[PDB]
């Protein structure tokens, strides 16, 4: 028995959700699950070997962990990062199972990558890399078995050299991945689902807790991240009249220094920065113009604020920071990143909305479930050999948003208590909802009894 | 060639109508089809062992007939019931080919189970039961292929324990079986679709034979069997303001003490009953309240009747109690069961239909298709990967009993006469139409020239 | 559970082998063997349409029984004859389960054919029928699952059709069939090896019987058939100096005029006659040199007699041909044919061996295992990429004949009493020595326990 | 980057005998090879769920490493430990790679088990975890695929439970596994394979280091453990003229009495109470006759003695214990058990050899060789359709064995230094023997360059 922090600080969290409340008391026979649903179906691990721009023979190792395939065939991103290994990708996987049982869409939950780091690759590289990766991944996948996708790391560039591959080597053309590009199975939205789908749930979480005396607009937001969930998360904010004090990658923090935050372009051009795996830092005039930190997340820096949204990385916010923000007037976070608060930042947001100022934090599971769900949408598009319009896939999007913000609340308003403030904890609903779906399909298919 | 007597009556019914009618006088080429289609295009058996409660090895024998696909991959129900055998199998798989033509889904026919009793079997035992029933089928079905469901028997716990084992063993999650659970790709109205279905069918019978003057409301039915068709006849009944009269299992009847018949809560009392393999005989209550008799059929015992719905086994109408109902005042029947009347008792109404009280005959092959009719849309909201509203499938499923109805009216005045009452055969029309869609597929498909 | 007389008949002689004798005495456990070891592992029919030389779509039913595979994939030829039913099949599996465990090479037992009637058939239609039936079971089969061969009807022409369509259907080369021509890995000694082989096993019984005073020589041998056991039985005869007095098809028999018997030209004229699907009839010279007899069976028309050969069919010895060949001087029987002694001609010939005068049978599944042993030697010469000599596929045969007697008189003498005459039974023997290696296999594969 | 121990353990043996060696002096390109070797080729981790004899749901973990496969299909045991875990795995699979390479027969390597703990459970318990543990693994083996065979806690019980089920699923009849019973492609001589040539290892040994002035007659021998490879290196050591004085298990140690040392009744005594997962404290006339010591390893107890048998774990000689038995007298070890030398012992050991009393060790992955060598010996015998004699097979064994005891000391000459006493490094030569030839077919196959 090994050691694997991430995955025990998800399965505590969650856990602790479901064991805290009255769920154990009216189904006691729940209680066997848990042994159960927290052992992989299966895990696969292989190697994968490459050649680099200068002829030498790489190696790195790939993943894939099959978590839960009791609602639909295992689904779930590919993250490549050095960080990477079987801990992180079952921290993800376990996350994955709950997250997508919430969407409503079947889809079992799974997570692989690699320790492969695309900083300072070639695009061809990446090329050559994915395709050796799916070499070894794709007799263990397919449309109704394991559905991938992109995570940390994985662009539509990645995802699509996979498809191509499986494409070649089992001769079929079908939606093996998702993240597909729009002229081969693609859906619109998919790209933007991950940071609408969050901003989508901040807004119910503004009208929950305001009693519908106050809206998104006029929200200052802190943002950290740089990437597909961050972009379009920031993108939305802006839509939606929210303004944007910030945004952050893995070398530090660009602060905004207008009141009127950071605007379309400006997310526009770190975007393609991104694109070639550029910081922030490497534009001189953004700089220049806002307030660039070295090293630093943006949540001690931002000065007054309204809602965080952690998109970068897991445990990104540590326990003296969710003080600060709420210190500097946070009263909402929400996690684009997986597991982006770290399990004492989590206590800190919990105390906060049971007895202080009422911070509410909405856990990744729920709040960035809007990708995942698009996922399964363009599952639905490529089965039913249609494309949907993007005010189509959108409407769905916010649809499911809402659904899985009501589950939620009503679950934790049934089994769990909320404190002084009367804010229904979406951290326990969330948990406890995901749970009893997916433990009931489990009992139906054999998995326990 | 061995003895068959089930097949043989169920083949001398269908070929009957067809011979009789103007059909191959219109059409003498059909007749080079009746050969053929009579053959099963294949047959499965396979020795099913299994471990009981005590750690025996028990064995059972399991079949699965493949009787014809020109419309369809194979459908049709599971059944595991003593008197299993490939007669009884062959006679089901072959009704079920033309039943599954009258619907209008594509759908081929076949049938398949066990001699397997599932009677003083635990729930554990019948899990494992099975489980291992699956490992000898998996390899010959499949989404395409072979998609069964539950017959006498044959629960949603069974086949979902099926499900299960499939979809481990061959690593994808499909539409490889209906009638499963609605987190798991199941339909609504699936469980009540073949006893709603039956009260449908009534409805169009009613209509016609009055002209418009009379409907369902006040009709005083006499059910038989307790189990899925007939729980779910009796409460459709119920709601269209009809009185049921009485409802039956293997050991005895319960007839209704009141002229306002049994009530949903007494139908969901023997709903419970079942569920746990117990008899009517075991509520104390239900019997000191109505009247029980052991060892009985409704027919003789209900007294004044208007329709009659079979919903048991085949033969459960013998040609005495088909006349005593007719006495009794029924004047229509419609088989929930497949081929629930008796031959005897078929000629019977049948002749009452043409030239007697007008008693009339709805076949288990039209009246009973509501089943597999949502079993084919099960397998629409699977490929769609859509799950469809009660509402949605329940007026779908109207809309197909109404279109049997009227196919098997259009055909019967197309190819044979109504005699004296002028009232249509229902019986010959679903036989002539069921084999005409058939054979003509069969006939594209190059299975006959 | 359907009348299946001849499966019956073949269950009821080998279960009274084996509970006769002190076997269940010593080993009780074995007892659970019987319920379950009865019920085929798998079996097929499947639906073989094909077209005639006028152009009509023809039918005919096919199967194949999977009897048993603890010892290996399952084995056992096709006959093709209008008799063909389950039963038939069945029965056949069954012996050949016991046979082939007898040989000491690793085969499962089953059997499969079709009722299609070669007679009257082109060449044309055998073989457009043959693709048919491989085109039904290619999926069900393959050189480690089920390797069939030729039986009654099923010549090399088929078999070597048969191999085409799979190596088509399947794109492999492989040793899916036995009994296949020498240039596509057939063996040397397989037409020859069932004939040869029974004769074989005569030689043991007469050393033994005699304890080492006479041979083979000189003995009159009375044949019936004249097919590929026959054939071969009547020219291995005539080689060892023994005096082949009949021949005989499914219209009459032929009784050599001469005490000298028929001569090889004969038996390959009659080969001839037989390749051409005729009869001996059709030779106005044979029967007009010789005694041709319509209707009639050899046994009690080829007058004084030591050896009779029955290599037809089953039942083709009644109780009262028995007791003439007794009288008539017969005191070896060695079945050719599969079941050829109906059951009251092997009581009659245990009797004779108990307590009368010493006429001494030999089952079947021992005396005719040859076949099917040099089956096994041709899927070793497969495997291993080799064409072995006919010297060395012969001597391998003689010693599986020799090993196969051994096995079962050594068997009898542990667990059977011989009776007056101190002849052991071949019957019980061979049935208990191939009973027990087989429970033994199953057991450790989990089939029963 | 995990904490894996035993792999890291095994992993440092290896490359510092290779890097300690002239090797990458001679063949400076071979350095690449280690981060490359070092990564499995596939790991598989998977859920097992199985009903224990109360019915209650059971769940355990399974796992297959697939290490390497340049020379033939992964090849190596399964373990049924509750220690079992990837690193342990890890170790035994990059063990048996190089082991594999050394016996020269086709195999690549791997291992696999699970934390399925067999002590405490019934026979029924076991056949239904082993088919359960099948069920998850069947897709990723294959008799060209991945070998597996029977190593701690998996017996011949489960092999065949297993081979049973894969049969059952996969529908064919081959070597998937090897360790199978006679009647089912067993060899004769697998299971005294693996004790058997770790005697005929040590012969080699005492032969080289005496100059062929003494034999294994008379030489006192220290044996642990007591299962497969244990008692059949005892029943050698007896056959060869030698006096084992002690035999082990998890609870204990039996040292003899008498000079004589154990006899081959009480050997086959504790074979028995094995095959019933008992303890040797449970005989109760074993203990009293000889000297049993609860809790205790032979080591520090056997008194004087010349060969020590580590035949139970890995880690079960401590460096304190390498010490009291050359204080004892020993001269030679030969590891039975996968790694059961400590990295300490080992030291010790070679310390010696180079510059002490000469006390020399064999690896197990050159002394242990023969089970998998004889493994190899069923795959061909499968292939070929053939069964060996005991003596063939002996003696193919036996050829083995010298085989790897050659072309270590050829290649501990070659690339290594033997040190004061001119003995060989046993360790070095096979480590560097094993990972030459793999390297090479390695970079043959394209797995580095
Ligand atoms: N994409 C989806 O559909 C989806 C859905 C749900 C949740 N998520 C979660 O959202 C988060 C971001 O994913 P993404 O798809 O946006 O990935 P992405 O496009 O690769 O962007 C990741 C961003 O996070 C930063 N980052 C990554 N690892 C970091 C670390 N260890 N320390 C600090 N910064 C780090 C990266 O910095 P650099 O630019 O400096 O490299 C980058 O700005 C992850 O937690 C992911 O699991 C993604
Ligand atoms: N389920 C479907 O979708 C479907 C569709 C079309 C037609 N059918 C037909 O409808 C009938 C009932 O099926 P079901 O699904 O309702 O099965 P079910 O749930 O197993 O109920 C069967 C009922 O019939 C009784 N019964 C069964 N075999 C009997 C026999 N030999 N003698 C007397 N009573 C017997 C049972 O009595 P006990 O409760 O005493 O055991 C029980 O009340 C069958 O003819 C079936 O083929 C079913
Ligand atoms: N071939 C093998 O390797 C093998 C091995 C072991 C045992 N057997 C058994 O040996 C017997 C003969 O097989 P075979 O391979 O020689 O077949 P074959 O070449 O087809 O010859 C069969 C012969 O038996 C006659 N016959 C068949 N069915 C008959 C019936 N119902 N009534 C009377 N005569 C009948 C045929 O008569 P016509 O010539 O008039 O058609 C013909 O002479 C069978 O019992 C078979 O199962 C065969
Ligand atoms: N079998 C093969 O072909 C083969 C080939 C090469 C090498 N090996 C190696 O040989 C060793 C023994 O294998 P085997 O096949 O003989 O297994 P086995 O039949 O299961 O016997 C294992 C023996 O070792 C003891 N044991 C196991 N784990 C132990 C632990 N953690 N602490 C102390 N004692 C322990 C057991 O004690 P109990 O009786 O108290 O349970 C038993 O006496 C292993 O290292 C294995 O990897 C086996
Ligand atoms: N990266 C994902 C989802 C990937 C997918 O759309 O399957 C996530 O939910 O974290
Ligand atoms: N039991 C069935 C149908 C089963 C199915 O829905 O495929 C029937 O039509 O009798
Ligand atoms: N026809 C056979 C054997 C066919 C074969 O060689 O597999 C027989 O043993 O009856
Ligand atoms: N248990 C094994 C070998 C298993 C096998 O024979 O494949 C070993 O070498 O440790």
């Amino acid at each position: 028995t090994p050691y694997e922090p991430e995955f025990q600080q998800a399965y505590k969290e969650i856990v602790g959700s479901i064991e805290s409340s009255k769920l154990f008391e009216v189904h006691p026979e729940l209680k066997r699950v848990l042994p159960i649903i927290s052992i992989p179906e299966r895990v696969l691990e292989f190697r994968v070997t490459w050649e680099d721009d200068k002829g030498n023979c790489r190696v790195n190792t790939g993943y894939r962990v099959q978590f839960n395939s009791a609602l639909g065939p295992y689904k779930g991103g590919l993250r490549f990062h050095p960080s990477v290994n079987l801990s992180i990708l079952k921290f993800l996987g376990f996350e994955q199972i709950f997250k997508n049982a919430l969407t409503g869409l079947p889809m079992g939950g799974g997570k692989g990558g690699s320790d492969f780091d695309p900083k300072g690759k070639s695009d061809n590289e990446i090329r050559r890399f994915s395709q050796a990766f799916m070499r070894q991944l794709f007799r263990y996948i397919g449309p109704q078995t394991d559905v991938p996708a992109g995570d940390i790391g994985v662009t539509g560039f990645v995802v699509m050299h996979m498809f191509g591959e499986y494409k070649r080597l089992r001769n079929e053309y079908s939606g093996v991945v998702t993240g597909k590009h729009m002229l081969t199975g693609g859906s619109n939205i998919r790209p933007e689902a991950t940071g609408y789908g969050v901003v989508y749930y901040v807004k119910h979480m503004i009208e929950h807790r305001t009693k519908g005396a106050e809206t998104l607009k006029g929200k200052r937001v802190a943002i950290s991240g740089s990437g597909n969930v961050a972009q379009y998360a920031a993108l939305k904010c802006i839509q939606e009249g929210a303004i944007v004090k910030s945004i952050s990658d893995s070398k530090g923090v660009l602060i905004a220094k207008t009141a009127e935050g950071l605007v379309p372009e400006e997310i526009h051009e770190i975007m393609a920065l991104k694109e070639k795996r550029a910081s922030i830092a490497d534009s001189a005039s953004l700089c220049k113009k806002h307030h660039y930190i070295a090293g630093a997340r943006p949540w001690t820096n931002v000065g007054e604020i309204d809602i965080a949204l952690p998109c970068a990385t897991q445990n990104e916010v540590s326990g003296e920071e969710a003080a600060a923000l709420i210190k500097q007037g946070c009263r909402y976070v929400a996690e684009g990143s997986n597991m982006g608060s770290s399990a004492e930042a989590v206590e800190v947001f919990e105390k906060s909305r049971a007895s202080g100022e009422g911070c509410w934090l909405a856990p990744g599971k729920a709040a960035n479930a809007g990708g995942v769900a698009v996922s399964g949408l363009e599952m639905a598009q490529n089965a039913q050999f249609s494309t949907w319009t993007h005010a189509e896939v959108d409407a769905k999007l916010a649809g499911i948003m809402q659904n899985i913000f009501e589950q939620s609340t009503d679950v934790a308003s049934k089994y769990c208590d909320s404190g002084s403030n009367n804010i229904p904890s979406l951290v326990d609903g969330a948990n406890i909802a995901g749970f009893l779906k997916v433990a009931t399909a489990m009992q139906a298919v054999g998995d326990w009894w």
